RNA sequence: AAAA
C-alpha cells in the first residue's frame, strides 16, 4: 500500500484533501507521515488534533517527523508527497528531493473563489485535475474546524446567492453569519435576518470583526462574503448614498471583505473581479541588472525585504487578476524607486506552468548577460512559487524571508539591510500613502521635558509654552484637537531612542490613505508596528478590536500594535495575539509593561517578526 | 502559515 508524505502547517484541510486524493487514486494508505510545523496558535493546535482524530477514525496510522527527516530515502515502494502545507520554502526543498522513482509529488490548490480545488501533479508527470469528488464536505469542515473550536452548528438552507450544490450551517453561538461550504471551500457569509437588519448602516467595527471571524472559523482562505445593505442605501439622499457606499467599499477593501451586491449571484460578482485582465504578451527581456523576480500576494513585507536585499534595476511581477490592486501598488512602488517594472497576469492561482514559461526566458537571458537574478519565493500560492522556482537555472539567487532574515535556497542566510527600510515605503507597497501629521517632528531633549511635564500634570484646564517650542524647533504652527500630542511625542521620542541605534525607523501619527488614523508607526526588522496612544487603558480597550484587524490586514501577518496609556488602571488587557500593552504609570503586575523603561522587554516577549523555520 |  502507498505511503502519504505531507507537509503540515496550520491548516489541516489541504493535508486532509491530499489524503482523499491519494485514497481515491491508490486505495488504502499504509500510513501517513506529517512533516509538521509548530501551530501558530492554540486554535490551530486544536484543529490539528481534530485532524489526527479523523485520521484515527479513518484507520490511518500516522506519525510526525522533523522537516529534515523528509529529506531521506523512502522506505516504501510508492510514496505520494503533498507539498501544499506550510512554508513554500519547504515545498521547494522537498520538490528537489522527491523528484525520484517511486514518488508522486503534488499540490492541492484551492485559491480561486467559487471553484473546486485542483490537484497539480508535478512528478513523475505534469498533470492537473479538478477535485470535485474529493472536495471537503461541510461535515468534514465541521469536524476539522468547528468542533475543535467548540462551535455548535446546524444545517440550514444555503444562501440563494451561491451556485447549486452549496451546503450551509448556522452557528447558534455566532450571530450574523452563515458558514457555507461550496465545492470544497469555506465561506463566512453575512446575514442580518432580524427585521430591518439590512436597512441599517454597516460599521467599520462590524466589517473588521467579520473578517477576523471568517479567518478564525474557516482559516486563511475562508472568504468573508458581505452583501451590502442596499435597503439602507435606498434610504439615503443621492449624494449621501454615494458617500456611504464609498465608505463601505473602502472598509471592505481594508479588512479583506468581499463586498457584494445582494441583487446578484456570487458567480457574477467573482467574474467581475477577475474580468478583462488577460495578458497577451511575453515579458520583455532584461537589459539591466540586478533583476528581482517575484509573485504578488497578500503579504507586502517579503517583497519589500527582497527589494532591500536585491537593489534591482528591473523587477518582474506576476500575479492573478484577483490581486490586480496589489500588483498596481507594487508597480507604483517600484517605479517610484526608479526601477523598471514588468508585470503580467496569470490565468489563475493554479498556473504554475504559466509562471515557469513566462520567467524561464528572462532568467536565461539574464544569466547569459551576467545580470544577477534574484528570485523571491515568499509570495503567491505554492503553485505559483514552485513555478518561479522551476524557471530558475544554475546561477539564479533564490531566497525566502523567514521573519527577519532571508534563507538562501542553496544554503546559508542573508542579513537584510533593514536600516534602509522606511515604514512609509512598505505602506506604499501595500497600497497606502502615509500622510504624516507631524512630518518634521524629531527628538529634542527640551521639548520632551515639556511634554513629560504636561504628562505629570494631566489634570487639565504651559500647553501654550509646549506649542510655542514646537513652532520654534519644527516650524509647525496650529490654528486655535492637540490634547494627545504630548503622549504621542513622548512615545515617539522614546521609540526613536530605542530603535535608531538598532536600525529601526519610528514616525509620529497620521492618516493611512488608500491609494484610518494612527498615533505612530515604526518598522523594525520585517515587522510593521502601529502605535495607539490614550490617556487611560479605557481608550485602548475600545480601540483594540479594530486595531488588531488593522494591524493584521494593513501591517501584515507579522505586524503588531503598540498600545500605550498614560495611566493604566483596570484589569489586565484583553487577550490580543498581535497587540502589546504598555503604560507610563500603572499596570505593574497585570501584564502591562512600563513605558519607556521596559521597551526592550515588551517588544521581545513575543519577538516580531516570528522566525518559523529555525 | 492553503496567496511568509
Amino acid at each position: 500500500a502507498p505511503v502519504y508524505l505531507c507537509l503540515l502547517g496550520n491548516d489541516p484541510a489541504p493535508a486532509y484533501l491530499g489524503l482523499k486524493v491519494v485514497e481515491r487514486e491508490a486505495g488504502r494508505v499504509a500510513k501517513a507521515v506529517f512533516y509538521s510545523f509548530p501551530a501558530w496558535n492554540e486554535e490551530y493546535g486544536k484543529k490539528r488534533q481534530a485532524f489526527f482524530r479523523l485520521l484515527s477514525e479513518k484507520g490511518v496510522l500516522y506519525e510526525e517527523r522533523p522537516l529534515e527527516k523528509g529529506l531521506e530515502e523512502a522506505e516504501a515502494r510508492e510514496v505520494w508527497v503533498n507539498l501544499t502545507g506550510g512554508a513554500k520554502y519547504w515545498a521547494v526543498r522537498f520538490l528537489g528531493h522527491w523528484r525520484r522513482p517511486g514518488a508522486r509529488v503534488f499540490l492541492v490548490e484551492g485559491h480561486r473563489a467559487l471553484e473546486a480545488p485542483r490537484a497539480l501533479f508535478l512528478w513523475p508527470r505534469e498533470e492537473e485535475r479538478s477535485l470535485e469528488a474529493e472536495a471537503l464536505t461541510l461535515e468534514e469542515y465541521a469536524r476539522l474546524y468547528l468542533e475543535p473550536l467548540g462551535e455548535a452548528w446546524e444545517r440550514v438552507s444555503p444562501p440563494g446567492a451561491f451556485p447549486p450544490g452549496a451546503q450551509a450551517a448556522r452557528l447558534p453561538g455566532r450571530e450574523g453569519g452563515v458558514f457555507v461550504v461550496h465545492r470544497g471551500l469555506p465561506y463566512w457569509y453575512w446575514v442580518r435576518p432580524h427585521l430591518g437588519g439590512e436597512a441599517k448602516d454597516m460599521s467599520r467595527k462590524a466589517l473588521s470583526a467579520f473578517s477576523g471571524e471568517a479567518k478564525r472559523l474557516g482559516g486563511q482562505l475562508c472568504l468573508p462574503v458581505v452583501p451590502y445593505h442596499k435597503a439602507h442605501l435606498r434610504s439615503r439622499h443621492p449624494k449621501e448614498r454615494e458617500n456611504v457606499f464609498a465608505r463601505w467599499r473602502a472598509w471592505a477593501r481594508e479588512y479583506g471583505v468581499f463586498l457584494v451586491d445582494p441583487g446578484r449571484p456570487l458567480e457574477e460578482e467573482v467574474a467581475s473581479l477577475i474580468k478583462g485582465k488577460a495578458s497577451k504578451k511575453a515579458l520583455p527581456l532584461p537589459q539591466e541588472g540586478p533583476l528581482l523576480l517575484a509573485l504578488v500576494s497578500e503579504q507586502a513585507v517579503p517583497l519589500y525585504a527582497a527589494y532591500l536585499h536585491a537593489g534591482p534595476r528591473e523587477v518582474y511581477l506576476l500575479t492573478t487578476p484577483e490581486m490586480e490592486s496589489r500588483l498596481r501598488w507594487a508597480e507604483a512602488f517600484f517605479r517610484g524607486k526608479g526601477v523598471r517594472v514588468h508585470r503580467s497576469f496569470l490565468s489563475g492561482p493554479w498556473a504554475l506552468r504559466e509562471v515557469r514559461d513566462l520567467l524561464a526566458p528572462v532568467v536565461e537571458e539574464a544569466l547569459r548577460r551576467g545580470h544577477p537574478v534574484h528570485a523571491n519565493l515568499n509570495s503567491g500560492t505554492t503553485a505559483m512559487a514552485l513555478g518561479l522556482y522551476l524557471a530558475l537555472r544554475d546561477g539564479a539567487r533564490a531566497h525566502y524571508l523567514d521573519g527577519d532574515r532571508l534563507l538562501l535556497l542553496d544554503g546559508g542566510e542573508a542579513e537584510v539591510p533593514w536600516e534602509e527600510g522606511r515604514p512609509e515605503d512598505l505602506l506604499a507597497l501595500r497600497g497606502y500613502r502615509f500622510e504624516e501629521e507631524y512630518p518634521d517632528a524629531r527628538p529634542d531633549p527640551g521639548l520632551l521635558a515639556l511634554a513629560e511635564e504636561i504628562l505629570r500634570r494631566w489634570d487639565e484646564v504651559l500647553v501654550r509654552r509646549f506649542l510655542k517650542f514646537w513652532k520654534k524647533r519644527f516650524g509647525q504652527a496650529f490654528p486655535p484637537r492637540l490634547k494627545g500630542l504630548p503622549l504621542e511625542y513622548a512615545v515617539y521620542s522614546h521609540l526613536n531612542a530605542h530603535l535608531a541605534p538598532k536600525g529601526g525607523q519610528a514616525r509620529m501619527g497620521g492618516h493611512l490613505v488608500p491609494l484610518t488614523e494612527v498615533d505612530g508607526v515604526f518598522f523594525h526588522r520585517g515587522a510593521l508596528w502601529f502605535v495607539e496612544c490614550k490617556p487611560t487603558d479605557e481608550g485602548l480597550r475600545e480601540r483594540a478590536p479594530i486595531m488588531a484587524e488593522l494591524v493584521r490586514s494593513v501591517g501584515g501577518v507579522e505586524a503588531r500594535g503598540l498600545m500605550v496609556a498614560r495611566r493604566w488602571r483596570g484589569a489586565p488587557p484583553p487577550a490580543s495575539p498581535n497587540l502589546v500593552y504598555m503604560a507610563l504609570e500603572g499596570g505593574e503586575g497585570v501584564g502591562v509593561y512600563r513605558f519607556p523603561e521596559e521597551l526592550e522587554k515588551a517588544l521581545s516577549r513575543n519577538p516580531a517578526p516570528r522566525r518559523g523555520l529555525e
